[PDB]
């Protein structure tokens, strides 16, 4: 049982879908464990492809907001130290993992994009990590993918500068794999995974991890810096007044 | 030794050296271009013979429709004595070979890609120089279908040159690209029309083997040479899975 | 302090160093290098939030001046590697958003840079070409490495190798460049943008280019260093020794 996502497995793919629609999808302390235990059982279980979908409107909206006495120096600790292993679900997932990206995405739920396998967003989604509009630095191993997926020259936009990708800017610059018109959104991504999940399986998950596994000790290293890091901008007085 | 004279002759290739430019020509045209046993091998002395001979530039091209179809799957082989097992490591161990002859090669090395690329001869590409495509070459790898997974470093180059995102479609998923697509997606360097082609590029590749040879030599050296050792191990771990992968289920049943 | 071949100002958070020698297309002379990791250096220190790299007039920057004793030409190409890696190394380190805003056609080491950069502004006047090989020389600024992970491998070849002169259309396609303006909006909608940019928190700026680029200094100085070796045998090389008085002739 979950509270804050609706998980399903079938014909050999698990759809993970965040449910806090009155909230666009916004992850809060319950929806980062959640996320974790249902990736973790994913893993296991007898599915081919897992997806991250959101219901509704949005996509995710990042971050719940809305969430001591050893103090804002033990939140700020323990909250890095959740971010940390939650990334590093990501980073280790061993199937192929799609995001299909129904609208507006922020934050957090962007920056992991850049560990997902495929991504495939609605004309109306759109893509935007203010971090540093908000005192604070990238998460996600955004800080190492983004510039690799992007070039640095566009990536620099997205993340220190705080710009909002349009759904095709995303496509054309590496994050999203393919745009479709929102109308037939849900029609043409559904028809194609249902596809994708009949190929050899095994096959499958060994290509995953022919290609994944020689990065893993970096991105882990890059998730460690990241969170580090981000404990330290929490703390500071350009992260509080923002 | 591997020197010649104009061309050198071999039963599966052409291979001419005129203008400065070695051309390496698949010509198994009634088959695709599949690439058997025999044109792995003498793919492979070609490259030998390309390194050392006066060319500035060495092009892969095919003749006729296609460039290639990839690894000929009508090449049906006797099992050796050790057996299935034995035979997936001979040819783990050739294909590592012949991966290695491109991750090594020291010249200026062009694909000119004429006509449907399917398989190895699609991710060989990550390890070329250029790649010239006429608008109704496509690219397409297969491998899950297949029951295998990625070779020609592939697994390292296309999530690279590709991004992620567009690189687990063409490798895990196999969906096959239009010129279009594989040149905005940074495999190809250029597409042209096809009733054009073939006169634009050799137009384009005899005046850049007219640029100072050495220089041009030397500058690739300094882009590639820190990466050979990385794209070496990429290439062993690639074989190494896939020596298990042809002796799955799921690649038999494919054939 | 005090500047022969850059103009330096600063104002609303930005930092600007614009190359000054227009008559002679902005061309890096000897005196410029050293000027221009002064300026680097102080912007470094000062508080700017952003600094900006931008030419005078109608080009960016030709790239080097060809103008350009004691032991010889043995020790000569040896002291400008060594200049020319203390050079590309300030670029390498430089700490705060590091933005180009090209207003003409770059050439040669103005060109590779831009892997070094944050952001790149282009007025679609603008061009890039890096005729290396023409030259009888090998890629610098770390552009043997940087242009064929932003490029990828298929187009950065054409460049480096083969010398082709890029559109400003077509280096914002291939990664190099941020984003396009039409020329006589160019000033105006970049400078808007940056005066914008300058008002984010400046501690979160500073820290998120940290993250981004600090675990790959060490391999960009190695790149550096290894370019800047092959370079200075190029140097004393037939091709380059010869094309280098055919470029005397134009
Ligand atoms: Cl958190
Ligand atoms: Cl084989
Ligand atoms: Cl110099």
């Amino acid at each position: 049982g979950f509270e804050t996502l609706v998980v399903t497995s079938e014909d050999g793919i698990t759809k993970i879908m965040f449910n806090r629609p009155k909230k666009k999808n916004a992850i809060n302390t319950e929806m980062y464990h959640e996320i974790m235990r249902a990736l973790k059982a994913a893993s296991k279980d007898d599915s081919i492809i897992t997806v991250l979908t959101g219901n509704g409107d949005y996509y995710s909206s990042g971050n719940d907001l809305t969430n001591p006495p050893g103090g804002v120096e033990e939140k700020a600790k323990n909250n890095a130290v959740l971010l940390r292993e939650f990334v590093g679900c990501f980073i280790d997932f061993p199937k192929p993992l799609i995001a299909v990206v129904n609208g507006p995405a922020v934050g957090i739920s962007v920056t992991l994009l850049g560990l997902f396998d495929a991504v495939y967003a609605s004309d109306r989604a759109t893509f935007h990590t203010p971090f540093s509009h908000l005192g604070q630095s990238p998460e996600g191993c955004s800080s190492y993918t983004f510039p690799k997926i992007m070039s640095p020259a566009k990536a620099t936009e997205m993340l220190i500068f705080g710009k909002k990708l349009t759904a095709g800017e995303a496509c054309a610059q590496g994050l999203v794999t393919e745009v479709f018109p929102d109308s037939t959104f849900q029609k043409e991504v559904w028809t194609r995974l249902k596809a994708f999940a009949k190929l050899p399986p095994n096959a499958l998950r060994i290509s995953k991890e022919v290609i994944r596994k020689r990065e893993r000790e970096k991105l882990h290293a890059v998730n460690a810096e990241e969170c580090n890091v981000l404990q330290g901008r929490w703390l500071s007085d350009e992260c509080t007044n923002a």
